[PDB]
């Protein structure tokens, strides 16, 4: 990771977590390593895998407690969801209530 960032300081390291006793499939890793370039629509594929989820699993991810459409770039949440002072934080689960 630190080293990751020397060399590629263009990329986004994003960070992966669960929600609060989140209910989706295993994970593998929780660190993906995107190009600022990529789209939402992108990222959801890289994990969705990773989610042992498919066919039409539930699932939403939230980043800094938000929840945009796919018309948006990872590396443009680079900005927003940094969180910490060097990664950003992307977490998932499989709920979608419908709020009253």
């Amino acid at each position: 990771g630190e080293k990751i960032r020397k060399k590629y300081p263009d990329r986004v390291p994003v960070i992966v977590e669960k929600a609060p006793k989140a209910r989706i499939g295993d994970l593998d890793k929780k660190k993906y390593l995107v190009p600022s370039d990529l789209t939402v629509g992108q990222f959801y594929f890289l994990i969705r895998k990773r989610i042992h989820l498919r066919a039409e699993d539930a699932l939403f991810f939230f980043v800094n407690n938000v929840i945009p459409p796919t018309s948006a770039t990872m590396g443009q949440l680079y900005q927003e969801h940094h969180e910490e002072d060097f990664f950003l934080y992307i977490a998932y689960s499989d709920e979608s209530v419908y709020g009253l």
